[PDB]
This record gives C-alpha cells, structure tokens and sequence, in this order.
C-alpha cells in the first residue's frame, strides 16, 4: 500500500503521473528487466570460445567506468536524506533497494562487453533509455506541485540530486550509442581484398537498425557520381540460393515419401511462415494506435470549453498546465506509431525474397532429368513463362497477405467508435455501404474486359510495321508508300483511338462514384440524428466525427483488389504442382566401370537377349530384341542399317535414356559425343572449341590443322573473336558439323559414340578426315570408336561390322566374309594424350556501364525543361490551363463547406436546441455534391481533350520522317532497334505518361489550401514552416539522384537469367552426354545473385525516405497544437477555432510521402517523349516532285542512254567507285553487262535510279538530264525485275496492283503468260481474293520468281532492266524468261547483268567493267576471234573456249 493522499491511479489531477505510479511500476520494472536478462547474456558471454580480434584500450572505457560509478554515490546520498515519515511508505523505501542491485550488474557487464562482443549490447542500450525517461518524468513532478502549491515535497537536496541524476544517465546513453571502438594495430592484412566490401548491416546496433541510418553512405556517393556495379555492397548472411533451396527440399523431398496425399503449399508455409506470423504483432499495435487521435481530440475541445466558461462566469481553478501535456501526448502516439509500421515492412518484404531464390532455382534443376517425353510433351516458348510469370505472381501476394484479417478489423472499430458518440443513428452508415460496395466490384470488371480488348491492336498495329520494315527494299523502288501508309493509317486511327475513349470515360465514372460516399455517409447520419435525438448538436460531436468517417476511405478501396490476387495465385500453385511430379530416367539402366588396360580389353557388352522400351506408359513399346553386341579397344567398329531402325536406338541406349527390362550393359570410361544435329552455343569460338577445359596451345593448333576449319578461318578474315550462334553470325552447311568434331576431339576421352557426322560436308573433305583423325593414321589410334555411317568408304576401312534391322542383330562379321559368302546389300549395294584438365570455378564477371556514362557525363539532371515545353505544346495549351482551374474550384468549394458547418455548431451551442434544421442542412448538400461535379469535369477534360490529340499527333509526325530517310539509315542500325521505338515508346505515351501528372496536381494543391487553414488561425505558424521548407528540399533532392540509377541497374540484370534457361533447354543431349550438370547449375546460381544484390539496396531506399518524411508530420502536429494554447491565456481562442485547424492537420502525414514519390515515376516516363523526337527530326532526302519541269505522259519513247563523264561514290568519305564513264546504248540494243567479282558492277543501278547522288558529270534519257526531274516523276516510269522476291500479304491482287489502275483481263493474261493460274486455283475458288500468309510460306521459290516476272509484266516500258537476278533465277525459270524476252519485251531496250557468260552470249555489245574503268566495248564475236582479247580470257575463265 502507499500512505500518500493520492493513490496508485495513474493520472493525476494536474495532468502528469502520480509520484506512486513512477515509484512503483516504472523504476521497477526496468530495473527487474535488467536483474532477469543481463545475467542471461553474462552467462552466455563468459561460454564464449577466445577469439584472436582484439581492441585496444582507450579513453572509452575509461569514461564510462568512470561515469557509471558517480551514479552509485549519488543514489547512496539519497537514500540518507530520507525523512521518518517517508521511510514508513512501502513504494518509495522499495526504490533504492530495487535500484541498487541492477547497477552493479551492469558494472560487471560493461566490462565484458568491451572484449568480446562486436556491436554495443541491446540491453544497455534500452535500459538507460528507460531510466532517463523515468527521472526525468519526477523532475517535472516535484517542480508544476511547487509551483501552484507553494511548497517543496522534499527539499532542496532532493531537487538537486534529481537535477544531477538526470544529466549522469543521459551522458552514459550518449557514450553508449554513439563512437566505435579502436581495433588494435596489427594483423589487420585481412583489409587487402580487390572484391566487394562487406555489408553495413551486419554491424549496427539496434537503434540504426530502427531508424535506417546505416543506408546513409550510399546516398552521399550516388548523388555525386554515376553509381556502377562496382560500388554495389556483398549480400548478408543467409541470403545465398545455394543455402535457400537446399532447406525447402527437404521439406518437399519429406512430404512425397512420409504420406499419401501431399501438397506443394503446406511445405511453403512451414519452413518460411515464422517471420509473417511476427510482422502481424506489428500490424495490430498500429492499427490500435490509429484510433486513439479522435480521443485525444475530444478531450482538448472539451478543456478548451470549459476553461472559458468558468473564467467567463468569473467575470460575469482549472490549471493551463493541463493543456500542454494533452499536445504532447498526441506527439509521442505518431512516433510510435511511425516506428513499428516500418517494421512490418521489412518482415514482409524479405519474406519474397526468399520464395524467388528457392523456386527458381529448383525449377531449374528439376529440367535436367526429365524424361524424353515428358520433354516432349510441352513448348520450349512455355516452360521458361513458369520463370517468367508465375513466380512473379507468388512474390506479389505477400505484400498483401494480412490484409484479409486488418481489413475488417479496422472497419468495426470505425463502427463500434461511432456507436458511443452518436447512439442509433450510425446504422444509417451501414446501409448505404451494403448497397454501394457491390455496385464499385460490378463496375471494375468492364474495365477488365475493355484493357483486355485494347491489347489485340497494338499486336495489329505491330504486325503491320514490322512488315513495312522488312520489305523496304522494294518498297523503295516501286514507289508504293502511298498505299502502305494509308493501309497502316486506317487501322490506327478507325479502332484504336476509338477504344481509348471508351475506357477514358469509364475511369471517370468510376473517380465520380468513389469520390462521393464518405460525404454522403455524413450528410445522412447527420439528418436523421436532429430529427430524431432530443439533443443539441455541438462542437465535440461534429468535428471529433469527421476524422472517423474519414479513415473509412482506405478499407473500402483495397477489400476488392488482394481478393481478385487471391484468386489469381491458385493457378500457378497446380501448374508448379503439375511441373514437379512428372516422370523421371530410371537411375539404374547402364552401369559405369573404370577403363581398360590394354588393346585387346572388350569395352562394353550387352546379351543375354536384352530389351528396351521406347515408352512406359500407356503401353510399353518394344524398341530393341535379342540384341547381343562387342566392342574392342581401338578398332574401329562401325553399324549399318535402314533409315528408322535400330540405328538410332543403340546409341541412345548407350546414353542411358531407355528403361530396361532384360539383360545386363556396361560401358568402360568417359564418353564424347556428337548429336547429329549441331547445338551452337552463343560466345566466341575459341570458347566453343575449348568447353570448360584448360588451354594448351600445342594440342590446339594440332586439332584445328587436323580439320579444314583453317581455311574457313581466313576466309572470312574474322579470327575467333567471330560471335556465333542465334545472335552472332549465321554459319552455314558443313561449318557446323566440322565445328562440332573438332570440339569433340579436344576432350582426348576413352570412348567415342559419332552419330553420322560426314554426311555434312565433301567427300574429299571426308577423305581428309579419314586421312587425320579416323582409322590407324590419327591420334585416335589408342581410343575405342564407334561411328554409325552408311558411308562406302568407312565400312570399307571397318575393323568389324554388323547389321540391325527391326530391332534385332541378323548378322555380323569382317568385311572379307560379307564379299564372300553374306550375298547382301552390305555386298550388294599402349599410350595416348592424357585427359585433359577442367578449369576452375569463380564469379560471373559483370558488364562496364562506362559505355553510355561516358555520354552522360556531361551532365545530371539529364531531363532538360524543353521536353516538358514540347509535350504541353503537342496538347493544345488551352486545354491545358482549363484542366488546371478545376483542381482549384474543387478544393476551394470543399474547404467552405467545413467553414459552413463550423457556423452551424456555433449557432446550435447558444440555444440548446435545433432551430431551422431544414434551412441549415440544404445549403451544406449543395456545397457537398458541388465539389464532386468538378472532379468529374477535369477527368473528362484530361482523357478525351488532352491526351488523345498528343497521341495523334506525335505518330503521325514520326512516320511520314522514317518512311524518307535515305538509305544509309537503314543499312547501318538494326532493325530490332527500330522497331522498339514503335512498339513499347508509344504505348507509354498512350496510357501511362497523363495520370502521374494528375496524381502530382491533386496531391500538390492540398497541403498548400491546408497550410493555408492553419496559418490563418494562428500567424505565428509562418516562422515554424520556413526552416522545415528546406529540410524538405534537401530530402528530396538526395532521393531523386541516387533511386533512378538503383532501378536501371536493377533493370539490365533481370533479362540474362531466362536467356541462359532458354540456351540450356535446347541442348540436353549434349550436355548430359559429357556430364556437365554441374558447370551448368553453378553459372545459374550466380546468375541468380547478381540480380539480388541489386535488388535488396532498392527497396531500403523508400523506408530511409519515409521514416524522415513522417517525421516532419509530427512536428507539424506538435507546433499546430501548442500555439493554439498559447493563445488561450490571452482570452480570445474559442472551441471551433481549434476544432477546425486540429482537423485538417491531422491527415498531412501521407501527402508529403506520396508527392515526392511521384516526382520519380513522372521523371521515368518522360525520356520517351525525347526518344521520339529524337526520330522526328532525321534528315531528309531530295524533293518527290518539281512542278515547272513534270515530263509529259510518254517521255522515254526512245530507249537511248548517254554518258557525261560521270563517277560517283558510296559515301563521301570513300573513294569513287566509278570514274570518267561515257558510254552511249542504241535505242532496243540489248546490252551484256559482265565483269569481275567486286569490280563494282552493283554501283551502275543506284546510279541509274539515282539511289546515290552525283560526285561529278551527269546521267542523259532522251534529251533530258535526270537530275532536274523530281524524284516520283523519274523512279515511277523505268521497270525492273529485281533479284530479291519479297512477298505481302493481302490478295494477290494487292500483290500485283494495290493501286487498282488497271483492268482483270491483264492482270489475267500477265498469270497466264505466267504459267500462274493452273497453281492459285487449287489453293482456293476465290480466285484474285485469295489471300497469302505471311513470308510468301504457300508461294514456292520459283512462284516467287514468276510472281515477280508477272509483275514486270504489268509496267509498260520502253526500257527494262533485269538486275542482278540471274544470282536466283535458275535456268529452268531462265528459259522461260529467255522466250518472254524474245515474245514480250522485244521492242524494248534491255540491260542484262549477268551472273555467268553463258546467259548472255546472245548480247549485241559487252561492256567490260574493271576497277571503276570501262575495260573494252566491243562486238562479241570480234572478242571471241581475238584469242588474246580480255573477254576471249574471260569466257576461257569460264571453259566454254575450251567446250568449243
Ligand atoms: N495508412 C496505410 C499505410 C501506408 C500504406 O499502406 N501505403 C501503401 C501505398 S498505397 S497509395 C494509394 C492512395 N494513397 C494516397 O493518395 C496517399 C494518401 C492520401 N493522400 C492521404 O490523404 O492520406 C490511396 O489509396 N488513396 C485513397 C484515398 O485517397 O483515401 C503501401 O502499402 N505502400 C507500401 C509501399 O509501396 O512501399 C495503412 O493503413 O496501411
């Protein structure tokens, strides 16, 4: 018991704590904390092993012994002073025998703590913590009780001792929490490391774990310079792939074999579970400290009233003390609340970390043993979407897994606060949201379906422009853009942007119809309250009630959307489900023996009757019967058979893929083998040669001499730096397969399995390979081979030989007996190289970003303010300026609506009743519902005025500027970059640019009109906001900086994991035939980890912003409060004054986060704007058309052709390619054109076309010069038939007129002048209607061909050209061509450049080309009579000099 006149209740009359309640509860039980816990870790520290890390002695621990022991004296002083009737209290002579014991363990603890702990000890730390709190609470005490009662409750020696007693405990806090310890100066070596450093997480004490200090060093090195893979810190513990998956399977590997109905989900949850059942303890306590404002806030309007009223009776008791600690108490609520929300952040966000690295990465080794089938049962394109998708979707569904339970629980609190206020009118609330939370889940599926519709077109839109761009070529020389454009116009504006308008008003309704209900609850709870309750409606009940309806608005949002990711998640759990349990190679099928020893040792056996089966399931197939076969060391043993027999069958048998029913097989030593089809893995090709071994260069340069590889090798004047496979460059024919030997001869293994590989390449080549590496003559000599051929030669040179047919072995021999007695179609048609080393294992090295810093080096804060001036002019300005007055009318028009209802609880204090409630409560409806009306306005102002016109506008600008760029363009950039610009830059344009600036806007104006309303009470606001304007800027200027590049490095990294899932998936064979599997695990896993440690420093930035952007909120809260009582004692604050600043204030804390987190996503999204101007402006070519000087209908009547000293070039910065030409052609003279390979013949045609402009001289047609013509009006009249077939798809029609000028009886005669009709007429009886797919897969090589002879056809001309086309145009085609000549084209002037002599020797005149200078231009058969002449050589190159 306490003999005191105030007991154990813990609020006193003044406001602040009982001195009983500190005494007995708060010095207590932070001192039984410390006697219960600090003998625990003394215990545990003393077992602790001797560690060779030592720190130096210094003035630390001199200071804190020091100081630790004055607090001793000082509570021995103290306990003197006591008075008698004090010592006769319970509480208090308790205290200092509590006390006394806890500060000599803590003596003792220091000590230890000094040598062998690394981080300052948690219980120290909390501890002083408590004991500052609780002494400095008495201070306070002792000083508002001698104040308004006018004598000291102890005297003077206590107040001083309490005064020093508090400085002591503070000072020690400080020399705890703040400097680190001295390491002593030796065996300190371990710091030299050219990896990464350590990570700074793993040495903070507890309270930098809370407020996220250690993340500061990366904020002052990224704002200065360009960050880089190489500044990134190492991952902690634990957070290895390696460590993660190894604990989930043997959860998993346990749930398949303990019981008989498993599931993939129970082994999740319990081995990852115990860190999401903590982050709910946080959850609950915040959303407990939530509610506790609204009560805090009636408190202070109910002191603020009655103050005035007895004062004010006084002119016509209660301390001012009591005001300042309720301020106070609503600062401490925000910062607890603050400091354990972040901490249900961490818990949960880890906890998807850890699921990607598990199931990642055993997917990946589960690929490794299926089955033949089971492979085969699915897409190559499929398996890698389980990566791609559906881990994705179970990361995703962590961030909102407690919601299911703190979504309701929020809710009835809400209910069950606003039944104790208001009694049973609340109940009207219920009703309106029973009816309107259905309606909003209704009316988001409709948007659903029309996002879902809107994906089609953009794949229709980019199907249409990837066509164009392939097809260039001969769209070039056709002059057919005008059709094109308007073909890929029509589509783009007549589907597309007519569906975007249809979901621009859906999303407004949808604004409209959110935004109203948490008014409408009020303006209904109010009206029945006054016609029903005998009561009059005051202050504390209308504006404590706001703040409650208010924080019903975050609840209702969220419900609907984590239930449809709910739902979405229980499919890709079946599908993982499906994946895991399919079936697996029988381990036990081959057996694996050391090698032999001597040349006459048998290798492998099988017998006794053996069978495989082809399948398990449904029914087993019989593969192979009665086999019983030998191999010997060094012999070459070879096997013939027909195509779809056995063959195949042995070989893939002696890789272990069948399952065994009979008999026995082994196989002795490594194993090399070659697929018959090549693999190419993407690198160099020094890499593919070497695959994994070490370098010998002698044994090198003898493998690659012993192939023909050398002369392909200086042939294409690329060494081995030549990238290869899907995106290197395309090898041809028998390159890969010579390729594919040579890596396998590198390995020098004891056996080789050859799966026909000479089928590839040359005969003579074959010879060369049988002269070097098979038989007795090469290295191979010592190695067993067995190589499964059809080849003449190789069964000629076989050492034994045998023969498989319907699965079963029917004879066998040496070849001299099969000559002599088998009459059958076979007939009848001791020391080697050591094996060589693997090398070692490391880290993946990572790509230089300095290829692009370079470029941004210039400069930082690399978005200039033109591209934001250049957007809001491709939106017309007007429409700019009306959507942002309405943001203004809609918050001004919501703020008067609360100053109204301010006005309406005043006038109903003074009488104590309702007067005119019917009068009072319309004109606060219409405020109400005229603040929505101008949310919907701006919405549809935004959607269809603003963003449609850019989005039309900013298309139709860049593709009329593409579509004339010169050639030049598109010769050097790859089209894969092109066409990125199209497909991905505008879609973001199109629908996500235009809602962050709406979402910057809305947000922006608030604080501005709440800033307002607070600094109009209470002028003294303005010298508080100022200094915290500032730290403002400095927060957001370091986030901004430093976010942006953790993303884009984030970014690069994800795509290489999936690619080398994809490369890996096509090659099993191989790979599992030289047993690589664990090379191949080991590169994904650090694959792995290089995108984590990327990854992790990103999502701590956002809690280092957001713990010291809601600090600021506090603050705000604090000085708000305070000033307002401030201006009490002078008499004139009245209860609505503090009522209506206290609740505006109170809902900033969000707002401040979420603007500085849209200023990013605004600065991600405005580079496109700059891509795509970056386009706009490419350079032009010359003018299509020139008015004075148009030709007349007919001009080239006459074929005629002349030459003024004219030479050009490629490019001005090369040579000319040709000089000083004059040539003249006679009007129908058909002209050969032929010359040496690279001479520069493909020049003559681009000069012709005037595809490359003039250096010197001039190009003359029939009395005019060719460069005074437009463009369109010269290109359109010539005719060619080009040497490249490109088709479109379309109707054939489109194919050969998609202009329609011309009537069906030509385009009829042209088909059937071209042997075409008999062929379309088959495909369909819809005859010029039938359509053609894509690439031309239903035309033939050779249709293609008379496809683009009949559409020469069709062009009236005066002159032809057929260039080049003899390079496809096989004679069996040619032939014809040659009598449409003779039949059709015969009037005309023909140019004829020839692939080969023998195609043109019917030529009136040659012209003979060398080295960009006419050679001889003479007859053909005074060339072929001059035996020494330059083309009589030239046609003896050719042997037909030698055929006559
Ligand atoms: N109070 C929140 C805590 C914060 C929170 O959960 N934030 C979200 C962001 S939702 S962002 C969605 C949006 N928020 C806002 O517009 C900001 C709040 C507002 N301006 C205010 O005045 O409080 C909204 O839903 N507005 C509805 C409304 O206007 O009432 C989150 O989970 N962030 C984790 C992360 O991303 O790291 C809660 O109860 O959980």
């Amino acid at each position: 018991l306490c003999r005191s006149p105030e007991g154990f209740g813990p609020i006193s009359f003044y406001g602040d704590f009982t001195q009983c309640f500190i005494d007995g509860v708060i010095l207590n039980l932070s001192a039984i904390f410390m006697i219960t816990f600090g003998i625990r870790d003394l215990v545990n520290l003393c077992k602790k092993k001797h560690s060779g890390i030592k720190y130096r002695r210094n003035w630390i621990i001199v200071s804190r012994m020091a100081l630790v022991l004055l607090e001793i004296a000082f509570v021995s002083l103290a306990s003197l002073n006591i008075s008698k009737e004090e010592a006769e209290n319970f509480t208090i002579v308790s205290q200092y025998a509590s006390t006394m014991l806890s500060l000599f363990v803590a003596l003792a603890l220091h000590w230890i703590e000094y040598d062998r702990s690394v981080v300052a000890n948690t219980v120290l730390l909390f501890y002083w913590l408590f004991e500052t709190f609780g002494n400095f609470a008495k201070l306070i005490n002792i000083l508002i009780r001698h104040t308004y009662e006018g004598i000291w409750y102890s005297g003077q020696t206590g107040f001083i001792l309490t005064l020093f007693q508090v400085i002591t405990c503070a000072s020690i806090l400080l020399l705890e929490a703040l400097p680190k310890k001295p390491l002593m100066p030796h065996q300190h070596i371990h710091q030299t490391l050219t990896r990464r450093k350590p990570n700074p997480y793993d040495s903070a004490n507890i309270f930098s774990r809370i407020t996220f200090s250690w993340m500061s060093g990366l904020m002052k090195t990224g704002y200065e310079k360009y960050l880089v893979e190489a500044d990134l810190y190492k991952l902690p513990r634990n957070f290895s792939s390696e460590e993660l998956s190894q604990k989930l399977e043997k959860n998993w590997e346990n749930e398949l074999k303990q019981k008989s109905n498993p599931s993939l989900s129970w082994a999740i949850c319990r081995t990852f579970g115990s860190k999401m059942l903590l982050a709910a303890f946080f959850k609950a306590i915040h959303d407990v400290l939530a509610f506790t404002q609204p009560q805090l806030l009636r408190i202070l309007i109910k002191f603020v009233t009655d103050y005035n009223s007895e004062r004010q009776d006084d002119h016509s008791k209660l301390p001012i003390v009591r005001g300042f600690l309720i301020a106070f108490a609503m600062f401490l609520v925000g910062f607890t609340q603050t400091s354990v929300l972040h901490q249900y952040f961490l818990n949960v966000f880890n906890t998807g970390m850890y699921i990607k690295s598990a199931l990642t990465a055993l997917i990946y080794q589960k690929s490794l043993v299926l089955s033949n089938e089971a492979s085969g049962l699915s897409s190559t394109g499929d398996i890698v979407n389980l990566m791609s998708v559906d881990v994705q979707k179970l990361q995703d569904l962590t961030q909102w897994l407690n919601l299911i339970w703190s979504g309701p629980f929020q809710i009835i609190i809400c209910l069950y606060s606003l039944y104790k206020l208001l009694g049973n009118s609340m109940w009207v609330g219920v009703i309106i949201l029973v009816i309107m939370m259905p309606l909003n889940s209704f009316l988001m599926r409709i948007q659903k379906k029309l996002q879902k519709s809107q994906m089609k077109y953009k794949d229709e839109r980019t199907r249409v422009i990837s066509e164009i761009l392939n097809n260039i070529k001969s769209l070039k020389l056709y002059a057919w853009e005008k059709p094109y454009r308007e073909k890929l116009e029509e589509v783009r504006n007549n589907k597309e942007l007519k569906n975007l308008t249809k979901l621009g008003c859906y999303m407004a309704v949808t604004s409209f119809q959110f935004n109203i209900v948490p008014f409408l609850v009020s303006c209904c709870t109010f009206a029945v309250f006054v016609y029903t309750e005998d009561r009059a409606l005051t202050t504390d009940l209308v504006f404590p009630a706001l703040t409650l309806f208010n924080l019903l608005s975050f609840p209702l949002m969220i419900i609907p959307m984590v239930l449809n990711s709910f739902i979405e998640a229980s499919v890709s759990i079946g599908r993982l489900f499906t994946f895991f349990t399919n079936e697996e190679l029988q381990p036990d099928s081959v057996q694996r023996l050391p090698k032999v020893k001597n040349i006459g040792d048998v290798a492998i056996n099988i017998g006794d009757d053996a069978t495989f089966l082809w399948q398990r399931k449904p029914e087993y197939k019989v593969a192979l019967k009665n086999i019983n076969f030998q191999a010997k060391k060094g012999n070459l043993t070879c096997i013939v058979g027909k195509v779809g027999s056995g063959k195949t069958a042995l070989l893939s048998c002696m890789l272990g893929d069948l399952f065994r029913v009979k008999g026995f097989a082994t196989v002795h030593g490594s194993v090399a083998y070659v697929s018959q089809v090549p693999w190419i893995m993407n690198g160099t090709v020094k890499e593919n040669i070497l695959f994994g071994h070490r370098y010998d260069a002698e044994f090198y340069e003898k493998t690659i001499k012993a192939c023909a590889l050398t002369i392909d090798l200086a042939i294409l004047m690329d060494g081995d730096k030549t990238l290869v496979g899907e995106k290197g460059i395309s090898l041809s024919g028998g390159q890969k397969a010579r390729l594919s030997l040579a890596r396998a001869v590198y390995a020098r293994a004891d056996t080789y399995l050859l799966d026909d590989p000479l089928a590839a390449v040359d005969e003579h080549v074959a010879r060369h390979l049988i002269e070097h590496v098979l038989g007795p003559n090469g290295l191979l000599h010592t190695k067993t081979k067995v190589l499964a051929t059809n080849k003449v030669s190789a069964l000629s040179i076989a050492d034994s030989i045998a023969l498989l047919d319907n699965g079963e072995i029917t004879q066998q021999g040496t070849y001299d007996e099969i000559t002599k007695d088998a009459d059958s179609p076979l007939w009848k048609l001791a020391i080697s190289l050591r094996r060589a080393s693997d090398a070692t294992l490391g880290s993946i090295d990572f790509g230089d970003d300095e290829n692009i810093a370079k470029r941004e080096h210039r400069e930082q804060g690399k978005v200039k303010w033109n591209i934001y001036l250049e957007y809001a002019k491709a939106c017309n300005p007007k429409s700019v300026c009306v959507f942002i007055l309405f943001i203004v009318i809609s918050m001004f028009l919501s703020v008067m609506g609360n100053v109204w209802l301010k006005h309406w609880s005043e006038v109903n204090s003074r009488y104590g009743s309702n007067p005119n409630a019917a009068r009072y409560l319309a004109i606060y409806f219409a405020l109400g519902i005229g603040s929505a009306l101008a949310t919907l306005i701006q919405t549809i102002v935004l959607w269809v005025f603003c963003t449609i016109h850019a989005s039309k506008y900013l298309h139709n600008l860049m593709t009329n500027s593409v579509l004339r760029a010169p050639m030049t363009f598109f010769e050097t950039t790859p089209i894969g970059r092109i066409l990125n610009r199209f497909s991905n830059d505008i879609y973001k344009v199109d629908a996500l640019l235009g809602r962050t600036f709406s979402q910057f806007f809305v947000n922006a104006v608030k604080v501005t009109f709440t800033i307002t309303v607070i600094c109009a009470t209470t002028w003294q606001f303005i010298f508080i906001i100022i200094p915290l304007s500032v730290f403002y800027i400095y927060y957001q200027q370091y986030y901004l900086r430093t976010s942006r590049e953790l993303r884009r490095l984030d970014s690069i990294t994800r795509s290489p994991i999936y690619s080398h899932f994809q490369e890996t998936l096509g090659g099993l064979a191989t790979v599992r035939g030289y047993s690589q599997q664990k090379r191949f695990s080991h590169i994904n896993q650090c694959r792995i980890d290089n995108n984590m440690s990327a990854f992790y420093p990103s999502i701590n930035a956002n809690r280092w912003l957001a713990y010291r952007l809601e600090l600021i909120g506090s603050i705000i809260i604090l000085g708000a409060a305070t000033l307002s009582v401030f201006r009490l004692k002078q008499g004139t604050l009245t209860a609505g004054m503090v009522g209506l600043s206290l609740s505006y204030a109170l809902q900033i804390t969000q707002t401040l986060n979420w603007i500085v987190r849209m200023t990013v996503e605004v600065e991600t999204n405005i580079v496109s704007v700059e891509r795509i101007k970056e386009y706009a402006d490419l350079k032009s070519e010359a003018p299509l058309i020139v008015e004075g000087h148009r030709p007349p209908k007919e001009w080239p009547s006459q074929g005629d052709i002349k030459f003024n000293n004219y030479s050009t070039r490629y490019r001005p910065e090369l040579d000319l390619v040709l000089k000083h030409i004059n040539i003249h052609i006679k009007p129908n003279e058909k002209v050969g054109i032929v010359g040496r390979t690279g001479a520069g013949k493909s020049s003559l045609t681009l000069a012709l076309f005037r595809m490359i402009e003039a250096s010197e001289g001039n190009i003359v047609i029939d009395n005019i010069a060719i460069n005074e013509i437009g463009l369109y009006d010269l290109r359109h009249k010539l005719s060619i038939i080009p040497q490249d077939s490109q088709v479109f798809e379309g109707t054939v029609r489109e194919n050969i007129d998609p202009i329609n000028q011309y009537t069906d009886e030509a385009i009829w005669r042209a088909l059937e002048l071209s042997h075409l009709k008999e062929h379309v007429l088959s495909m369909s009886n819809d005859g010029l209607d039938a359509q053609l797919t894509e690439g031309g897969g239903n035309l033939s090589v050779g249709q293609r061909q008379l496809l683009c002879l009949a559409r020469a056809m069709l062009v009236p001309s005066k002159i032809l050209v057929l260039d080049e086309a003899t390079a496809a145009v096989d004679v069996e085609t040619d032939k014809v061509v040659q009598e449409t000549i003779r039949t059709a084209f015969k009037d005309r002037t023909i140019l004829t450049i020839a692939h080969r002599l023998n195609t043109i020797m019917d030529s009136d005149r040659i012209i003979v080309l060398d080295n960009g200078k006419v050679a001889e231009f003479d007859s053909p058969g005074q060339l072929l009579s001059d035996n020494k002449s330059l083309f009589y050589s030239l046609c003896m190159e050719a042997g037909l000099v030698n055929e006559n």
